């Protein structure tokens, strides 16, 4: 019968969702590893998976968030790796369903965790003597354009959906027992969320309710604009804790 790619069935099978009723379970577990480490914190410019591939040698419990869109599975996490093959799993539908009959652009608390993903390429796009296995979190942020520009009386509702569901990012990631986090600019660009309020609602949790929570957090920015407006100012607001 066909080949069996390796990892592949293993990925798709250990696909989990987690839905807006586990807030409090994830909250829990959450809770249970503050204060754990000594947390290192930096923001680089470098790609998700550059990140993930440099780091994933130091750390097998290593997680990237990527920013997913909510109703389908400009470019995420899927391109340069197999993540499209857990996205589409069964037990992930519910996500896609989901978010599509909310009708909302700040969209629902689900969550989507792929374990082990290969990553197949590097940024150019060549591809790597050997994949690079990583632990992806999808979860859409507030579309907040999208929210101005169709209902806008939701637009005072961008920054607490954000906070929420930056708070399940990380709940997720301590409900898996990881240790190293690859952040980012998570809704910045088309959904034009500001990349300074992005980094401090990162900041709120990782200075408060996540704090010591995780070894290391990378926070991933490539930024080759002249003045790296969006790299800068993560690493403006995330100054206090990336201090060495």
């Amino acid at each position: 019968g066909p080949v069996r790619l390796p990892g592949l069935a293993a990925m798709r099978q250990g696909t989990r969702l987690f839905t807006p009723e586990q807030g409090e379970d994830l909250r829990e577990a959450l809770r249970r590893r503050r204060g754990s480490f000594q947390t290192t914190c930096e923001v680089t410019s470098e790609t998700t998976f550059a990140a993930a591939r440099r780091l994933r040698e130091k750390a097998s419990a290593l997680a990237a968030l990527n920013f997913a869109s909510a109703k389908n599975p400009e470019e995420d996490l899927c391109r340069g790796s197999g993540l499209y093959f857990s996205l589409t799993s069964p037990q992930a539908e519910p996500y896609y369903a989901v978010n599509r009959q909310s009708h909302s652009a700040l969209y629902t608390d689900h969550l989507i965790y792929s374990p082990q993903v290969p990553i197949f390429r590097d940024d150019a796009g060549q591809l790597l003597p050997a994949p690079v296995p990583v632990n992806i979190i999808t979860a859409p942020a507030p579309n907040a354009g999208a929210v101005a520009q169709s209902r806008p009386e939701q637009l005072p509702q961008v920054l607490p959906t954000l906070r929420e569901r930056a708070r399940r990012v990380l709940g997720v990631a301590a409900w898996m027992e990881q240790t190293h986090l690859v952040l980012g600019a998570w809704g910045c660009g088309v959904f034009r969320n500001d990349p300074a309020g992005v980094a401090r609602t990162f900041r709120e949790l990782l200075e408060g309710e996540a704090q010591g929570a995780f070894e290391h957090v990378t926070f991933a920015v490539l930024d080759n604009h002249p003045q790296h407006p969006t790299l800068g100012a993560f690493r403006r607001e995330l100054e206090s804790l990336c201090l060495p």
